[PDB]
């Protein structure tokens, strides 16, 4: 049992399943995604983040307020997004079946985002999916599939902003200070809709946002212990400002940390991005290898449009990095990170390292043209060095400082997107 | 006048009625008197109480659960009480009248439990009586009964536990750390619910319970203040967790203590509680001399029926409690402690001794069979000791360190329940 | 047992023997009785008060600094007294017997005063009577001699004010809102002198002044508990500034437990320009502080060398005869129904209560037989005379109460006239 | 790089080294060890603990009073034990090699217990092992031995009890919410001497007890930091009371790492009146211990004199013979997917992994060839008899694991039967 101080919490550490999962899905998905609309110390009054749409279009000079108030009219408050927000053709059991398919072993939506508009039916605000839009509870529907899928679920949270008790926007990084909810009330409000998601849906995974209220950081000492207690494989992010949590956020480590990025540059739906502002998949592979090598998981967002589909660029994406992860799974899932992260050859290829007991996956990011391969700054324990894929052994020497290493190419054409071999 | 700050509301001791009053009727009485069950450290597992009935059916394991969910129906909310609380066969006037012969100086109700359901017409709250079940305001009507009698009105107010606010039961001691309801809101909510009690009924009792919340512990020098300086007269017990208080609670002495217990072994009405669960009338006297012999006060439960009515057992015993406070009433009320709380015969028959100026009295825990009765570890200031009840004069002499006495035996016969002798 | 928290320390209420004491000496007694001098909106470029010289030496040009730059000189450091504080003819059991036959039940002195100087062998300075001029630990000698009198004995602290560590002087009251130590280098200090003067001589009474260093507030919790668990007849006043007393001071009927302070005279420590209460005016402030639930600290103000001025030695010895007389009306009483009442001539009447028995003590003697008690009606007792024990007769009438009191028994009281109903 | 601040140093996770090391040395060593004495609701009345000589002699009447009284006399005050404290015989090379032959990874003296003496020079107090009694730097060259020897150093410090600031005992538990320094004095004392330990011996291990001044609290956020900055490997107990620590201590798996602490007796200091576990005990302890992801603090009581028991020697030596042995087993391993097992026999069972390989130790050796080992499945791998490498025939059978291990390898093994599964 957990008691409620910090002292007590120090005890829960990072759950297995998380260290273990390595990659999961984002979803930014709300009434912002029906204008799904954004700009391709200047950020915020062009931000490329749909999310932020309302913030934007409060900059009453900003392009999001010239394409709000001609594609919308001056008089269109963003309010009446909620109503536009019908999620008619949403079916949660085809997400959930897109997520396992491209390999992820967890997704995390936004109950909340800036904007203050909760997918679930909340009894603390009207301004929800319940009440407005789709007419329909929203996280629960996505959490009964994702979890029938056989994937753990966690929820995003705004809990520093919410602009359903700002007026003013946000121009410059030093308005985030002051620009906030700022009383008692909205303290209380974040503490009950998180403790009301942790009755309702248990999350596996707590990902709140932009930090808590200062008047409620104590209040997490009674959530925490809460949460852990009735959930003790639950997990905390590191964006509470409070000195509690289980991984770390970014956008060797002894602690776990989880990068989060999009398929795109925007993490809500952006009509306006380009096919040309998405990695591909070969880019995709390559971050998820990069960041696992490094003790670290991958969150990749996607941006679902009001309707409840998500773009094909998009799925086109998750699922070619799932086919990817089908081959080579058993090198990234479930693996601890190596002596060292990375490396590269004598050529130029970078190649990362991922432990699983007394195997050691070589990842090359890309596939050498030449059966000689000789990997810089390495002398490896003279065991077994095998090809992965098939399976078959291969001859490979020391020197010096380098390890040379000879792959026929009748193997480097199997491999797709990465060469990775396995040493013993 | 009382400051509003602890250095100031120290200046404030217990009342001089208090201190004389010794004999008081706590009534747990509420929408929890309807199902009245309970089972006769796996203590919250098997609740005795049955005000907790609400805490226990949250616990899907437990003994009530099994109970509520055959009489009622697992779809049975317990909110829905409420409703079938309509106390139709309730006389406050009666109750008075009950209460006044039984002897007690003062009357506690239940303002609100631990379930948060109040008992007056607060503006707070639509979960009360006068919105919900009776329709009336029952604690105002039992304030004016109650005071029509004679005797002073306290409130009882769980202010530490409000079920109202959490989902999540106790089930065990460690679980009332952070199973609370936490918030500011609740906070504000105690204070302007005992801030209003004070303002309708100016109760000469605060009895609070379970502690204040954090939050708002410094709320009550301005609540203290506030109250002392419309009520000079008025009390406050211990269980507010901040430095000031009138008198301690309990389940020789410098301070006030009142010790609390229930006719039965539960406060709320019981069915389940047999008539061998509840103490005789003679240990209820032996309570109350032992009690008041130490500088307490007796704080005697009563748990009535949904209906109003109190159980004819529990009748019995106050008004036989009553029937000796009126014969043995001087040597009670309005006593203070001697130099010594107790003292036992070579016998064995325990003792208790109150002071009432140069009287004392020497009260005997049961008659002695005796007319020689010899009092061990003591040696009286050679005056006139005398039976009480005739009054008539008797020999004694000092012998070592015990003292002999003869007491005919014509005159135990006349005594009921307990000898009482009183020196000069 | 008492925890160190403010909840568990409000357990501890005011000891029975403080209660009934009634009636206590203070002793302002330092450096600055050596000098001994006070002029006869500018409170303090005026004080009256002969402890505080230092203060007043520190305002340029006051009064205090003329006679001082005239009788000592320019460059005489006020400090240098510690010197001449020699305590020559000072005999402890002399005072505690003294202040015995004056009728006090208890004796606090000033073990430390707000120039800083402690009068015992404190390890935390070397400005104390052990290192400097008497070479004795004056507190534990007079503690000594005070408990072989049978007499309980206090401490005084001046734990908000200490002069050693400021420079400059207070010219008006808002300047004890910033002119104090100020450092946690001193709310240490005073918890240690406190902590010590618990350790070495376990005072029944800690007697704190000007409050308690802000810093060292939260210590009290601990002193406090420390103190209780050590001595729980032990008793606490209420000038530390916090939550927890278990008595107030002061310079209808209250349910705390109070004590009125004040001097024979108007000066605390030793005055040569001093004014002083009478014998009659002394026992009438005591029987009206008595009355109204209060104890009485009477303050003397000892020379240098260790005698009582023979005015004030009077002034106790005349108190202890009417105590001697009249002290069963006083000592272990309890307020009555209501403190004070007058009679139809106009003598004031001061009531204290022993369980049946309500002392009625008037303020003067009347010179009729016939004595006329306003909005008083007597339950049909039996009024003694309370010096020969003599019956009375009265009657009540209207909202009095008719009494008639022999001349042979007028002329027998001294100071007041005293009844004894039932 | 870490910051001053809570948040921050949650990134500081334990130390590989630590989590792998296992078995560790206390020493409780002091001026304590010179009187070495302690008897066989009242715990602090009778103390087991030789350590706690002086508080236990604060107690008057107490039985280490009597014995005090007797052997030393009234007025033998327990500084002067600083004095007698001259470790003649003390030779740290010999108490290294010790400690590294009887197996342990790391070494933690006590450089201030409760007493308040410290065993180096540090120039924040003289009462010390510098300047008093051994006249040597008792950590430090302690310190550089171990490190020669190839282990670890750590360093214990009483940060939350320092009698040196106190008069009054500890008689029952509550007394400690109370009688402690208190002072902000005694705040940066604490802060000054463990950075001190820090700038001079940069130890492995902050090992601080009794919590720590709670006027100091805030100050370790700096403390850590600075410490973490200069040494990454450092590491840090949780007996500060504040959010963060790195390993927690003790006297279905837990996800943090643990540290049981224990001495071979049942007193820390050297005690005569000396209760002691066996070989056999220890080696039991320390595999159950290690199998639920804890490491074993073994402590040993030297005398005044700088010898460690025989008795004690003894026991770390038969532990040290048993871990060179069954060492791959225990250092480096992690939990596996449960901590324990019993047989239908009766036998406890341990597991501790070391990646694909899981080995089983038998708290005891089995007597008989078939053992049957209850709820657990294994994954038909290859179980091989750990000390011999030989092959074992196993099968599945229902919950349990039948397997047959010839008699010759019963015999083979010391203490435990160990098998090695995959
Ligand atoms: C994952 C990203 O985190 C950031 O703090 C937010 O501002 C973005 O809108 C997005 O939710
Ligand atoms: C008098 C008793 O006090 C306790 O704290 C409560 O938990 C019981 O329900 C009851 O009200
Ligand atoms: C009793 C009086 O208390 C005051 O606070 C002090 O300033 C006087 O010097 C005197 O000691
Ligand atoms: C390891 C033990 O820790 C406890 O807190 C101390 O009181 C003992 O003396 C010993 O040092």
């Amino acid at each position: 049992r957990y008691k409620p101080d910090w002292e007590s919490l120090r005890e829960h550490t990072v759950p297995k399943w998380f260290d273990k999962a390595k990659f999961g899905i984002f979803i930014h998905w709300g009434i912002y995604s029906v204008p799904g609309w954004a700009t391709p110390d200047a950020w915020f009054f062009q931000n490329p983040y749909a999310e932020w749409y309302e913030n934007s279009l409060r900059i009453k000079e900003s392009p999001t307020w010239e394409y709000h108030v001609k594609t919308y009219g001056e008089n269109f408050e963003y309010e009446k997004f909620a109503d536009l927000f019908t999620a008619e053709k949403w079916d949660p059991q085809e997400w959930a079946d897109l997520f396992k398919k491209a390999g992820a072993k967890y997704v995390i939506p936004t109950t909340k985002h800036h904007d203050g508009f909760c997918l679930w039916g909340t009894k603390y605000t009207d301004f929800n999916s319940v009440k407005r839009g789709p007419k329909r509870d929203l996280v629960g529907d996505l959490a009964k599939a994702v979890r029938e899928a056989g994937l753990r679920f966690g929820v995003y949270y705004s809990g520093g902003l919410d602009w359903r008790f700002t007026t003013e926007p946000i121009r410059y990084p030093e308005d985030l200070s002051y620009i906030r909810p700022n009383t008692y009330e909205y303290a209380d409000y974040a503490y009950k809709q998180v403790m009301e998601l942790v009755d309702l849906y248990l999350p596996d995974v707590l990902w709140n946002d932009m930090g808590w209220p200062e008047k409620g950081k104590e209040d997490l000492k009674y959530l925490f212990a809460y949460y852990y207690n009735k959930h003790p494989e639950g997990s905390v992010n590191d964006r509470w400002g409070v000195p509690h949590w289980d991984f770390k956020t970014a956008e060797l480590p002894g602690y776990k940390w989880e990068f989060t990025r999009g398929i795109g540059l925007s993490f809500g739906y952006n009509r306006n991005e380009g096919p040309e502002h998405m990695l591909s998949v070969e880019q995709l592979v390559y971050t998820l290898v990069d960041v696992v090598s490094k003790g670290g998981n991958l969150l990749l967002n996607v941006g679902p449009k009001g309707d409840g589909t998500i773009p094909d660029l998009q799925k086109e994406r998750l699922l070619g990095l799932g086919e990817w992860l089908r081959k080579y799974g058993d090198a990234i899932y479930g693996t601890s990170v190596w002596e060292r992260c990375c490396a590269k050859t004598e050529d130029g290829t970078e190649i990362r390292f991922t432990r699983k007991c007394n195997r050691i996956f070589v990842i090359f990011l890309g596939i050498p043209t030449g059966e000689k391969i000789v990997i810089e700054d390495l002398n490896l324990s003279a065991g077994t060095v095998r090809h992965f894929l098939t399976g078959e052994r291969l001859s490979f020497k020391n020197v010096g400082k380098n390890l040379e290493i000879t792959v026929p190419k009748k193997l480097l054409e199997t491999d797709s997107i990465t060469l990775v071999l396995e040493a013993v």
